[PDB]
């Protein structure tokens, strides 16, 4: 398991975080010096428990699958939730078992479905550690919507920090401050599986992607991606999307 309180929460202990969510994932394999997530864990093993700690010191635990990042569900008290997906009802067979009641959440895990169900896009909603604050005290008592974006803040100050470096430091940035992400952020977040994908297809392509990824930069202007020796290979990403889960 892996834990983060935010009690006393400050960058260095966020990127220790951080640090131990990438370190509790599996691989045995790099690709251009960044670990390869495995195509598939049998069983239990499939998923990570993240125990996540609000300033008050009440507590969520959060299912994560260890071969792709993906949040399945979460246990708040004697509840347990998980989204509205095949994946997600395979992780409740093993996961939060204990829970006196599971709720299915009426939506996905999917960007599109939980912005739908918040009434927002990413653009639009603050995220940081006083986010993720409200984000775990939102989901210890039920209501969809609301969890709908705190959901959306929970995913981007863990898994996708976790993926990226850019974004864990965006996060760090944020830690007594909420503000939306930048567009560099969403536009990562949006292209992770691609970028995933053509770091691997360069390995017998003498580093050269098959098909370039766009991205937005820092400056907020759009760059093309085309081999590995780009900074987005070289410094940002920190885990690989399996091309057989691709
Ligand atoms: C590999 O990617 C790098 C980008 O990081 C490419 O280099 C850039 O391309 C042009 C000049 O060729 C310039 O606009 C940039 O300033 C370059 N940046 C750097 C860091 O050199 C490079 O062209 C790509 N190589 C291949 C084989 O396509
Ligand atoms: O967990 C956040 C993650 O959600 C998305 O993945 C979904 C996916 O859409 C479903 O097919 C299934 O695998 O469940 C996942 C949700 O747990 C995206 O990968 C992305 O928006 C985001 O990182």
């Amino acid at each position: 398991d892996v834990s983060f309180r935010l009690s006393g929460a400050d960058p260095s202990s966020y990127g220790m975080f951080i640090k131990d969510l990438r370190n509790a994932l599996p691989h045995t394999e790099k690709v251009y010096n960044i670990p390869l997530l495995l195509p598939s864990v049998s069983g239990a093993g499939r998923y990570l428990l993240m125990h996540l700690f609000n300033y008050d010191g009440n507590t969520i635990t959060v299912a994560v699958d260890v071969t792709n990042v993906y949040i399945m569900g979460y246990l708040a008290l004697t509840t347990s939730y998980f989204f509205n997906e095949p994946a997600a009802d395979l992780a409740s067979q093993y996961v939060f078992r204990s829970a006196r009641r599971k709720i299915t959440l009426p939506y996905s895990g999917n960007y599109e479905r939980l912005q739908i169900a918040a009434g927002k896009p990413r653009e639009k909603i603050p995220i940081g550690l006083p986010a993720l604050d409200t984000a775990i005290s939102t989901l210890l008592h039920y209501d969809s919507t609301a969890a709908a974006g705190a959901l959306l803040v929970l995913i981007q100050t863990t898994a996708e920090a976790a993926r990226f470096k850019y974004i864990e430091q965006q996060i760090q940035e944020r830690a007594y401050r909420d503000e939306v992400p930048s567009s560099a952020t969403i536009s990562l977040e949006n292209s992770w599986s691609g970028l995933s994908k053509q770091i691997q297809l360069a390995q017998g392509n003498n580093g050269v992607f098959r098909t370039p990824t766009v991205l937005v930069d820092s400056k907020g202007n759009r760059v093309q991606i085309t081999n590995v020796t780009s900074n987005v290979v070289t410094s940002n990403i920190q885990l690989l999307l399996n091309t057989k889960n691709i």
